[PDB]
C-alpha cells in the first residue's frame, strides 16, 4: 500500500553539519511525503526505548548518549515501500562502505556519526513512530504528487 | 547580535511542491541555525492571527484559506541579521518580480502562490515565533560556529 | 563504435512531474551526445509499436493508455555503450529496487509510474529510434569530444 | 493570463557545453510548462528572420552564421508572465553583467556566446513561436497547476 | 582580452566549511579556467603584503591573524574579464548584504568570515598572483572550451 | 586510523572539462579531509613514475602521453579508510561499467578518459603521495571534526 511509513532520524551530527534540507530532499524527490516533521533533543528515556533492541550491545551507551547531546530531526515519510526505500536510500551501517549516491555513502566516515537513522521494517518503523511523535502531529490528510501513482 | 531570529514557514505550495529540503538546505548553508522546526496544518485561528496585519486585505480570505489547506512546514533560524537576511533569500512577494537565486524567483510565478512566508521585521518575527511555537519547541543551546562568527 | 546511439522518453510521469531537464542534464554530464529530441503526445499506434514486445503481457494495456496520457519527451543520445550505460543510468524496472544514484532510484516509487523509458538493446534501440524520429531529425554530424574519447 | 509563452533557443554554444538539461530544469522548477521542445539545426533564413530586428545591426552577420553553426534546443514554456520572468532568468545580454543565479550570469563570459536567448516581450514570443514550431507541435491542453496557480 | 587573471583565495573558513569545490565548481561553470592552484597556510608575511592596503585599518591585525590561522586554497583563474566577473560572483564585502547567487549570498553571515577573497582590479590581480604563486606554477597553455568565446 | 592518506588526481580530461570543483566537493561533502592541493602539468618522468606498475601494458604510452598532454589538479585527502572509499567514490576503470553515484559513473564513457585517478592501497597511497608532493605541501595540522568522527 502507498500508506506505509517509516520514521527517520537526522542525528546530531546530520544537524550539526547542515545535513538536514539535503536529507529531506532526497526523499521528497523520491516521491514520498513528509507526515511528521520536529526538531528536539532527545531525552535519555526516549533514546534508550528508540534504541531498545541494542540496549545489550556495549555501544548502546555511547549511542544513546550521542543521539541525547544535541538537536535531532525527527520525521516521518510516507509512500509505497517507503520503509524499505529509506534504507536503501541511507546506505548501510557502516559509512565507509554505503554506496556513493546514499545518504551515509556520500556524507560520512564513522559508525558512530553515520548522519541519520531509519526503521529497519514496517513493525519498527510502527513503533517508533508512536515512540516519537503523537497521533495529532502526523498528517491524516496525504496527498502524494498524481504523478507517482498507478 | 548574532541570536537574532526569524520565522519562516514552508507554505502548502511549497510543501506539496516538494521544496522544504531544498529551502531549509539553503538556510543551512547560509550559516543560520534551525532553532525549531514542525510540520503542522495550520487552523484558522493560527492563520488569521499570523496574517492579521493583512485583515482588511481583499487577498485575506483566500490566503487564510490556502494557508489552512494543507501542512506548513514551520521553522525558526537563528543568526545575525537573519531577518533582513530571510527575506532577501525569499525574494520579494511577486515570485515573477524575484530575482533568479532567491526562493520565490527560482521557484515561483503567482503571488498566491510564493511558497515560503518569512517575517518582515525583528518586531515581526518576536510575534511570529511566539504564534507557532511553544518556548520547549525552540533550541536555547546554540554555541556559534566559530567558521560563520569573528 | 562511439556512435551508438540509444532512445530514451521522459514518459509523462516524468514530464508531469518536471523532472525532463534533470533527466538530460545526467546524460549530458555522462558525456552522451543529443543527436534528436523533442517533445510529443503519444498516439496509441506509436505506444503500441513501442512497446510491441509486451503485447501480449497483462500491463500492456495499462502500459499504452499511460504512455498515451500526456506528453512525453522522446529523445536519441549518442556514444560509447550508451544502450547498456543509459539503462544502468535509469536503474531497474521497479524504481524502488533502483539504486540510489539512478533516475527512477533518486525520483520514483512505482513501476507503472518509472519515469523513463531506454532501449534495452543495440537492435531495439536502432528500431525504438526509427519508430519516434524521421532521419532528417537526428544529427548526422558528430565530431568525438577528444575530452570523452580517446 | 496565466497562459502567455514565450520562446527560448539553447544557442549552439549552451548546446555544445552540456548546458540544455540544466536550462530546462531552471524553468521546470520555477513553474513553467513545457509546450513546444526540439532540437534542429537553424537554417539561415530561420535564424535571419528570428533576429529580423537586427538585420541591419553590424553584428547581424556573425550571430546568423553562428546560430546556424550547430545544433540548437528551441522551446516553448508557458505560464503566467513567462516572456518577462524568463529573461530575467536569462540576465542581460553580456554575461558578464549577468548576475550569479541567471542562466548567463552562471554560464556564460562572452555577449556571442550567450548560451541561451528568449523572446522580449509577447509579441516578439508569439512571432518567434510561429517561426520555429508548427501549431501540432506544441501543446493545446495545459490545466494549470493548482500548486502553481491561485 | 580572453587572457586576464585574478587571484581569489578560499579563506580559512571556507576551506574548514568544506566549500573548496563548491567555489571552484562555481568559477568552472562560468567558464574561467583555472591556472594556478594550491593550499598552504599562509605566512605572516604573505597576508600581510596580500592585505597590504590595509595596514592602517583597525581590523588589519585580525585580518593577517585569521588568514594565517589554517589552510587557505589560492587559486588564479583566466578569462574575459574574470577580475570583475569573479567579484560579482563572491558578493560584497558583507555576506548579508550579498545577493542570493553570490558566494557570500549563499554562505556567510559575519564580515570576517566571509569566505573567499578575490583581487578588486587588474592592478590588484597581477600583484596578488606574483605574491602568491611562483611563475612556474601558473599554466602559460591555458585551453578555454571552444565554445566560451566568439 | 583516521590518519590514512590517499592520493587523487583530476586527470587533464576531469579539468579541461570543469569537473574539479564538483570532484572535490564530493571528498569534501564525505568528510575527508584536503591535506595537500596543487595544478601542474605533469612531466614524462613523474607520469611514468606514477604509473610504472603499468610500464609493460599496451596502454602506457598513450596514458602516459595523455596524463602529461594538460594540467591535472592534484590532491590529498586524510580520513579513515580514504583510499578504499575514494575508489568506491571514483567508480571502477571503465567508467561505462561505473555506477551511477560514483564520478566515472556520473562522468565518462571512455577508459582512456576516465576523469580521475585514484591509489588502489595504502602502500600504493604512500608512494604517490610522496612522488607528487613534498612534505612541506601537506598540512601537519588535522583536528579531527568531533561530527565526523566518535
Ligand atoms: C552496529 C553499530 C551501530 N552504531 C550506531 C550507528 C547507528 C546506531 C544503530 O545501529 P544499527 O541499528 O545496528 O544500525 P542502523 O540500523 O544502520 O542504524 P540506525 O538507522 O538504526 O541508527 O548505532 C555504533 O555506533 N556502533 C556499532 O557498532
Ligand atoms: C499582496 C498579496 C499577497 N498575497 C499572499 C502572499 C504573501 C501573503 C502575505 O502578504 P505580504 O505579507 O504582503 O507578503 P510577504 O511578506 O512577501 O509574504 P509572507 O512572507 O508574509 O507570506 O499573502 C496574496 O495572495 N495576494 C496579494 O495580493
Ligand atoms: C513489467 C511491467 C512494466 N510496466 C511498465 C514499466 C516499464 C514499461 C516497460 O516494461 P519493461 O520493458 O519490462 O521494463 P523496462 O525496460 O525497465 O521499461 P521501459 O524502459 O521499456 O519503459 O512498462 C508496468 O507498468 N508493469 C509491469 O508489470
Ligand atoms: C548586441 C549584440 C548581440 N549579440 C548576440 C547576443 C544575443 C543576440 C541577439 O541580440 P539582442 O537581441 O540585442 O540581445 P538579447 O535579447 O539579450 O539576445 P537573444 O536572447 O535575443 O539572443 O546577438 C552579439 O553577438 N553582439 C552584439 O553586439
Ligand atoms: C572591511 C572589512 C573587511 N574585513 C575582512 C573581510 C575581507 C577582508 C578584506 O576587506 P576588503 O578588502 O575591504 O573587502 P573585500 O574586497 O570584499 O575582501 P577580500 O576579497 O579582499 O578578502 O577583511 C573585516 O574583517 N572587517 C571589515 O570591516
Ligand atoms: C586498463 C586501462 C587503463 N587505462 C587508463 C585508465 C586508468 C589508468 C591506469 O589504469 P589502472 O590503474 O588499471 O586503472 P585505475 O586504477 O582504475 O585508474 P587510476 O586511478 O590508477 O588512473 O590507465 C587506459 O587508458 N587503458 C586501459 O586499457
Ligand atoms: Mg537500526
Ligand atoms: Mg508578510
Ligand atoms: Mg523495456
Ligand atoms: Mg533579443
Ligand atoms: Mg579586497
Ligand atoms: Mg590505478
Amino acid at each position: 500500500v502507498n500508506k506505509e511509513r517509516t520514521f527517520l532520524a537526522v542525528k546530531p551530527d546530520g544537524v550539526a553539519r547542515g545535513l538536514v534540507g539535503e536529507i529531506i530532499a532526497r526523499y521528497e524527490k523520491k516521491g514520498f511525503v513528509l507526515v511528521g516533521l520536529k526538531q528536539l533533543v532527545p531525552t535519555k528515556d526516549l533514546a534508550e526505548s528508540h534504541y531498545a533492541e541494542h540496549k545489550e550491545r556495549p555501544f548502546f551507551g555511547g549511542l544513546v548518549s550521542f543521539i541525547t547531546s544535541g538537536p535531532v530531526v525527527a520525521m516521518v515519510f510516507e509512500g509505497k515501500g517507503v520503509v524499505a526505500s529509506a534504507r536503501l536510500m541511507i546506505g548501510v551501517t557502516n559509512p565507509l562502505a554505503s554506496a556513493p549516491g546514499s545518504i551515509r555513502g556520500d556524507f560520512g566516515v564513522d559508525v558512530g556519526r553515520n548522519i541519520i537513522g531509519g526503521s529497519d521494517s514496517v513493525e519498527s518503523a510502527n513503533r517508533e513512530i508512536a515512540l516519537w511523535f503523537k497521533p495529532e502531529e502526523l498528517l491524516t490528510e496525504v496527498k502524494p504528487n498524481p504523478n507517482l501513482y498507478e
